[PDB]
């Protein structure tokens, strides 16, 4: 009925792959040219696999145009970037095993790697019966997913069951051609294994030479349409090829023919007859008569009558005729060439045919390097393009790069690179504008710059854009330099070449690109940072929108990978130097957005990064700001209530910088005769009171503070509600206010004020933005809620009422449960303490699920327990419904801990609990002794079961979790204000006084910059080769490596063998 | 600002590894010897890595003892334990893929292994350039841990760009020396891949024979500088090894 | 006794058997190179 809802633009495998144009046929015999009979597929009978192979007659004045316009519109056929011509015998003959191996491994390896379109006789003799045979046992072997397509063209008057083929209507594309050859017809079949046939009528029957013009006009056809590509300098036309075995002196005729059109020539020695007399004609010497640009007549006093005569074995009727046309061919020695089976080792056939045409196109090196392009073969382009020979620059490689980039051809790009393009003076504005112009457009980025450049209505591409996707894919206030930098509006090069086309690698989401980029780079830690940022942060974008297909998982794994390289590269840079590692994490980046390492680090949720060692010793060194390393908790205590105390017992980092630099001064003696982070990673020194202010501003003193004041607070209100919360009166003075309570408001207005520049401080700069933010972390919900409890208990205080006075202690009598439950983001500094906290959280979810069905028995039991103790209406109905629906949770709960009521839901207690039914007397024991059973030992047990196997999965991710959250700790603790708990507030206003008035990093010198970055690049070079050869040294790799080896030592004793015989 | 804190005698790689002599310059063409004005160091256009190598223009006339201690002072040049110098061919010539493979892999096997010197003619052609190559591809397969040092002593008269690389001022340390050869100037470039250059002037332009005893005289200075080492008697004369593969009659004579 | 068990220890494992293989192998590559050159 209507179409099927495939996934379009979303998966690969659409069913679309699984009424004509003139299409004369002779069908008279004098002609007279009517529609075709014979166009659908061919179901050839039973040869393995379903292959349905289409077909076409045609008339032998057809234009070769019309025939391309069927191949590549009408057939879906896309368009190839080789084309193999094989010619040669047409009748059946024998190759010798090893060849006919090594023939049918070449062509298709050829085919297969380039995608290339294989042109055959189409018959199932001679020639085409190898190529066939080829195609066959290759596709057997590995299956039909790189479908190489061979075409067939020959002619109707010889095909065998012609009737088979014909239906004067449309609808032939059902056809059933067997393999039976009818009995005396003298005339080939079709070959089975040929893809697409093309069969040429003359209106006669039983000729054999009617398809060598089509042959030739489709050739010529398909050297002038040119190669998909998204540059338009890598659209080269596509290159013909001609590969010969055998034949007459017919194949050696076209042979000439075809080299006067500038298409090359292999022939494959070691076969019959015209392929070994033009191969031994070539293999005798080289003679340059006359210079004609490498001319060659291989014809001395010497060797003349040798190849009369092997020209005379076959053919004495006109020896002197092939004999000069077998002479003709050998004259250019850029278009022929020769196969021999003992020619080379490392050579097969597949690297003869793709040579020969870079043989072809020797005079222009830029040809060459085209089609190696085209072809997508690097192995190529190593062998014979780039050489010691000849020499490449910018201005040469410059479209070859560009074509690299926009098709994606990361190892070219690579190669290029690193033999001779410079990506100073390549990129321009224009280029990168032309990058961002040409995306793909089943990726991520066209749909976010289509939206941001659909609004305020701008046609053409430019930074500007870029920038803005850039800057809303990085919501931390980031700032791209496309929209400040002077380079990047519209000569002098771009600033950071390498940086921006990475970055456009790794918004296409190219991996092997993004990859090579990055290992050419100046900050590789940063880059790899801010990619894993970018990848998850479209993954998501991806997910959650409609507009934008789902590729979110492939984004999640190639930011997990620019994540490895990040800890990857910082693991090598702690080996080397465990300190300056530290200053390399702290350094203020100036091309990412005056943004350190660990800030990009913790943007991207890392916990990779966080966790490893180098973070977590500076954040201890951070923790300690400004203060000595062993400075414990208690001469902190002693010093900040007496800080005359300050100066003599608490060491500071430069005292001991200088004990260790004075001590290493000595050891190289003969044995015999808010600068903070300034005075941390320099060698700066602290007088008498900048060691005080140093003393007070570091985050660990501003802990023990908090800590000291949050004990105070805790007692404080802990008496107010257990000793003394009188009522208000005004009669009395004060209103009989105990001064505790207005101390108590002093403290919780101080909690109040510290939210409120907690809320203030968040990276967003917007209000919506800092709230969404604020309310991430589950501690600020219960920050608020308690603040808003007391507000609200402190307001219903004063207003002298039995009723909502009691409801003022109360409120006040329980919000003491989340003030002290409070107290666990204190306890949780703690290396052992912390881990378990956040262990406990994640244990909440199996709580929550068993507490779910413990509560659907606990009110079954209940329900019918009460049910039969206490009838509906009677005498011992209790003529209440509070009590009841309260009773009917009560009791059940309090008995799963033991508290049996055995008495009381018996006959006893009747003043107590309420006289029960004669039938409840004996009921409710055997309800309870089943309850006790599927509660206690059953429930209560699969609970201990539950929390045991969750405990060994959730201890190994809530270390990391608790790695990763001492960042925050330490970010909270060094924005907090200067002064101590008692007076805090005063401290607060400090901050106001600045703030009214209108962090954790270094500046660096340009010197210095340089230096780290050289330092870091080395260091991330140890680490790609490290991992190179690590994937290298595998078990499974060295075995590979040895049996290639093995088959290279069978192949030389072979040669041997042949040597000897 | 001030110093900043590196763990020192506790971790190896410190950030020292990422106002001069007498340094004769003949620039009058008889001859009025100058200060020098091209002595930074050489950003190859975009060949791989991050490699600045220094470089000197200076005199025939040089004492070979001031360029050894520019070396091994100023330069922060380690004292060799051997000194390669490869002598042969200045126009380039083919070697076998075979002999090839076994020619680099050999030389940086030496020099890697030994902690050794290669003394070149610098320039871009010849064997200077297998050289070149050999160091290339041999560090672009295991990286650069432990640094082969190439030291090209060639003659400013021929070398391109010379424009490039001159300087009046102190602080040529930035230099972005191109690959594209200047139209008509009939004289080689630098080979991209050597770490060290020695630029030989005599005043004249376009002659081949300055470099040939400035070559000499520092070979002759690096056969008296002692190896280091912790004992007195483990400290031997540097030996010097001389390596052919083509050359005339000339090489003929520098062998002998 | 000790020392030369780790010794073989250490020489037996399953890497360095197959690290030496692939050394004979090239060994045998380069003995069939000189024998071709021998031939031509
Ligand atoms: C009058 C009494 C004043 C007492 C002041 C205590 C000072 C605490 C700071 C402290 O000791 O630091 C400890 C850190 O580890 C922790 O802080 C873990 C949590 C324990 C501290 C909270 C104790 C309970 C008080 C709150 C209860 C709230 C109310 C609860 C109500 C129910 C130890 O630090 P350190 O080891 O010596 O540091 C040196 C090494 N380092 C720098 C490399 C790390
Ligand atoms: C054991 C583990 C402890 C756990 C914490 C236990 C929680 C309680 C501890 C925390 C709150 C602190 C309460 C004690 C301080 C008040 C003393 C007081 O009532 O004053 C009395 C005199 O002074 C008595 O010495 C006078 O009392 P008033 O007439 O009412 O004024
Ligand atoms: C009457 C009403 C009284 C209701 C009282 C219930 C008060 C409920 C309090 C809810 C706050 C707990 C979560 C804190 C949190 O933000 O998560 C943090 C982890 O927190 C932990 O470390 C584990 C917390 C377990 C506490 C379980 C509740 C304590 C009840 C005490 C029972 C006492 C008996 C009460 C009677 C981490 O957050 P994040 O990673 O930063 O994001
Ligand atoms: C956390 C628990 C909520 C704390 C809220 C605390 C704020 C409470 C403010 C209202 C207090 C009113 C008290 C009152 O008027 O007493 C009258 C008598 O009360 C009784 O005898 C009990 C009647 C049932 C009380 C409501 C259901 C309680 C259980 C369900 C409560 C849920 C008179
Ligand atoms: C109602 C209120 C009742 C009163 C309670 C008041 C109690 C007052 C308590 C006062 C004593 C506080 C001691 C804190 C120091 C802990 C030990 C320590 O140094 O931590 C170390 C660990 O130690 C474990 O191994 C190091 O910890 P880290 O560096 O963080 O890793
Ligand atoms: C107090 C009364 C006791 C019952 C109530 C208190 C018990 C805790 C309530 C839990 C709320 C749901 C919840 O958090 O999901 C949890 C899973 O559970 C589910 O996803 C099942 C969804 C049904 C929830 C409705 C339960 C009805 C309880 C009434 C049962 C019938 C009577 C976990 O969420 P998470 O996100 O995976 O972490
Ligand atoms: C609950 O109310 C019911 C109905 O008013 C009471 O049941 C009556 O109790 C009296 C006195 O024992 C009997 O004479 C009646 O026969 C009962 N009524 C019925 C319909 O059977 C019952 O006493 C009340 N229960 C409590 C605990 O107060
Ligand atoms: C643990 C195994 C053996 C199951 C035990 C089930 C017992 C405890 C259950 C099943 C039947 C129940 C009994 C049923 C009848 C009576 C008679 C009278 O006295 C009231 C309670 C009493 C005595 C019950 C006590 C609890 C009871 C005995
Ligand atoms: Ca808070």
């Amino acid at each position: 009925f209507t179409p099927l809802y495939d996934g379009g633009d979303s998966s690969h495998v659409h069913l679309n792959k699984f009424s004509r144009r003139e299409c004369i046929r002779f069908v008279p015999k004098c002609t007279t040219k009517h529609p075709t009979n014979a166009y659908g597929e061919i179901d050839f009978e039973g040869y393995g696999g379903q292959k349905r192979a289409p077909y076409l007659r045609m008339s032998h004045d057809t234009d070769a145009n019309l025939v391309i316009t069927l191949m590549l519109k009408r057939w879906n056929l896309e368009i190839p970037n080789l084309v193999i011509s094989v010619t040669g015998g047409a009748k059946s003959f024998v190759l010798k095993p090893r060849l006919r191996e090594m023939f049918r491994r070449g062509l298709i390896k050829a085919a297969k790697t380039t995608g290339a379109w294989i042109i055959t006789g189409g018959t199932n003799t001679g020639v085409m019966k190898h190529v066939g045979e080829a195609v066959k046992e290759q596709q057997l072997m590995f299956g039909s997913d790189t479908q190489v397509n061979v075409i067939g063209i020959a002619t109707w008057g010889i095909v065998d069951k012609q009737s088979d083929l014909i239906s004067e209507k449309n609808g032939k594309y059902p056809a059933l051609y067997s393999m039976e050859p009818t009995p005396g017809h003298q005339g080939a079949m079709l070959d089975p294994n040929h893809s697409h046939f093309f069969l040429v009528d003359d209106g006669t029957e039983g000729k054999y030479g009617v398809e060598i013009g089509m042959r030739s006009r489709i050739e010529e056809a398909i050297m002038k349409v040119k190669t998909d590509s998204r540059s338009e300098a890598g659209s080269i036309g596509v290159p013909v090829v001609l590969l010969v075995l055998e034949g007459g002196p017919n194949t050696v005729a076209t042979m000439y023919e075809l080299i006067k059109k500038k298409v090359p020539a292999v022939v494959i020695d070691g076969s019959g007859r015209a392929a070994s007399v033009v191969g031994f004609a070539y293999n005798h010497t080289i003679k340059r008569n006359v210079d004609g640009q490498t001319i060659n007549v291989i014809d001395p006093q010497y060797e003349d009558e040798v190849r009369a005569k092997v020209v005379e074995v076959f053919g004495a009727k006109g020896a002197d005729k092939t004999y000069s046309m077998i002479k003709d061919v050998l004259e250019d020695e850029k278009m022929i060439s020769v196969y021999s089976l003992d020619g080379e080792i490392s050579q097969d056939i597949d690297l003869a045919i793709l040579k020969a045409l870079l043989k072809a196109n020797r005079s222009s090196p830029v040809a060459q390097l085209n089609l190696a392009l085209a072809w997508n073969r690097i192995d190529l382009a190593k062998s014979d393009i780039f050489t010691e020979e000849q020499q490449w620059t910018t201005e040469t490689l410059s479209a070859a790069m560009l074509t690299a980039l926009l098709d994606d051809k990361a190892e070219f790009a690579e190669l290029f690179l690193q033999n001779g393009l410079s990506m100073r003076e390549f990129l321009s504005l224009d280029i990168l504008c032309k990058l961002y112009a040409e995306v793909p457009g089943n990726t991520t980025i066209k749909p976010l710059l289509q939206k941001e450049m659909g609004k305020r209505q701008v046609k053409t591409i430019d930074m500007d854009v870029v920038g803005e996707v850039i800057e809303e894919l990085m919501g931390d206030m980031f700032e791209s330099y496309y929209r400040k930098d002077g380079h990047y509006f519209g000569i002098d090069p771009l600033p950071t070449p390498y940086l921006d086309v990475f970055l456009w690698a790794v918004l296409c989401n190219r991996r092997e690109l993004a990859r090579v980029l990055w290992e050419a780079g100046r900050e590789p830690m940063a880059a790899a940072l801010m990619a894993s940022r970018l990848l998850k942060r479209m993954a998501s974008r991806a997910q959650e929108d409609n507009t934008i297909t789902d590729i979110s998982s492939d984004l999640y794994d190639h930011a997990r990978l620019f994540e490895e390289r990040a800890v990857g590269v910082l693991d090598e840079c702690f080996n080397e130097n465990e300190t300056l590692s530290q200053t390399l994490l702290v350094r203020e980046l100036d091309h990412y957005s005056r943004m350190t390492a660990l800030e990009l680090a913790v943007s991207a949720e890392s916990q990779d990064f966080i966790a490893h060692t180098s973070c977590q010793v500076l954040l201890t060194r951070l923790w300690m700001g400004t203060m000595a390393m062993n400075t414990r908790w208690w001469k902190v205590l002693v010093c900040l209530y007496l800080p005359v105390l300050i100066f003599p017992i608490i060491y500071f980092v430069p005292d001991e910088q200088h004990e260790r630099q004075a001590a290493e001064r000595e050891h190289q003696k003969s044995l015999n005769q808010d600068d903070s982070m300034e005075v941390i990673m320099r060698n700066k020194k602290l007088g008498f009171c900048d060691r005080i202010m140093h003393f007070y501003s570091a985050p660990f003193s501003k802990f023990v503070g908090n800590v000291v004041g949050y004990l105070a607070f805790i007692f404080l209100y802990a008496y107010v509600v257990l000793f003394n919360f009188p009522r208000f009166d005004p009669a009395k003075t004060l209103g009989g206010i105990h001064p505790t309570e207005i101390v108590l408001y002093f403290w919780v207005f101080t909690i109040l004020i510290e939210e409120i520049r907690q809320l203030a401080a968040k990276p967003p700069k917007y209000i919506k933005d800092k709230v969404s933010v604020y309310f991430s972390d589950t501690w600020n919900f219960v920050d608020i809620f308690s603040l808003t409890v007391f507000i609200i208990a402190i307001i219903l205080r004063f207003f002298t009422n039995s009723r909502i006075f009691t409801a003022s202690r109360i409120i006040l009598s329980l919000d003491i449960i989340f003030f002290i439950v409070r107290s666990l983001q204190i306890f949780s500094v703690n290396r052992l303490l912390g881990p378990k906290l956040v262990m406990i959280q994640k244990m909440m979810q199996d709580l929550a699920q068993f507490i779910i069905i413990l509560a659907v028995f606990t009110i079954a039991y209940g329900i019918a327990l009460h049910a039969v103790m206490f009838p509906s209406p009677g005498i011992y109905a209790r003529n209440n419904t509070w009590v009841t629906i309260t009773s009917v949770v009560q009791y059940p709960y309090w008995q799963m801990y033991g508290e049996l009521f055995l008495d009381e839901i018996q006959g006893e207690k009747p003043k107590e609990f309420g006289e029960v039914d004669p039938d409840g007397r004996w009921l409710s024991p055997l309800l309870l002794a089943i309850y006790m059973v599927f509660t206690n030992i059953l429930l209560l047990n699969l609970l201990i079961a539950i929390f045991n196997y969750t405990f060994e999965r959730v201890q190994e991710d809530s270390d990391k979790v608790w790695k990763f959250q001492r960042y925050d700790l330490v970010q909270e603790y060094h924005s907090r204000p200067v002064f101590a708990p008692p007076l805090v507030l005063l401290g607060h206003i400090l901050i106001f006084i600045r703030w009214v008035w209108r962090t954790m990093k270094i500046g660096l010198s340009p010197a210095e910059m340089e230096q780290m970055d050289n330092w870091e690049f080395q260091a991330a070079e140890m680490y790609i080769h490290q991992q190179q050869q690590k994937n290298s040294g595998t078990l499974e790799e060295r075995v590979r490596a040895l049996g290639d080896r093995v088959d290279c030592i069978n192949s030389q004793l072979n040669r041997v063998l042949d040597s000897m015989s």
